């Protein structure tokens, strides 16, 4: 499943909860390589509601375990991730996903 490791520490304590709004900058990349997509990339932070189902499995659950502050990878497996068949054009078949989360603020 989802694999976190920490980049830099949060405040320790105020994880996601349901029916919060989770404002995120973020840059995606693919398994071993090269990048995909960015929030910062834009100039405009992401906003996506936890439990309500936005967004892809992997990014709503390695969020809601992540901490406020926190600076962190997220090293989802293809399994919780677009996988076999992919995103038809965008995402390729079989890619285990790298995030580069960075939380803002819960609203």
């Amino acid at each position: 499943g989802v694999e976190i490791e920490t980049i830099s520490p949060g405040d320790g304590r105020t994880f996601p909860k349901k029916g919060q709004t989770c404002v995120v900058h973020y840059t995606g990349m693919l398994q071993n390589g090269k990048k995909f997509d960015s929030s910062r990339d834009r100039n405009k932070p992401f906003k996506f509601r936890i439990g309500k189902q936005e967004v892809i499995k992997g990014f709503e659950e390695g969020a809601a375990q992540m901490s406020l502050g926190q600076r962190a990878k997220l090293t989802c497996t293809p399994d919780v991730a677009y996988g076999a068949t992919g995103h038809p054009g965008v995402i390729p078949p079989n890619a285990t996903l790298i995030f580069d989360v960075e939380l803002l603020n819960l609203e």
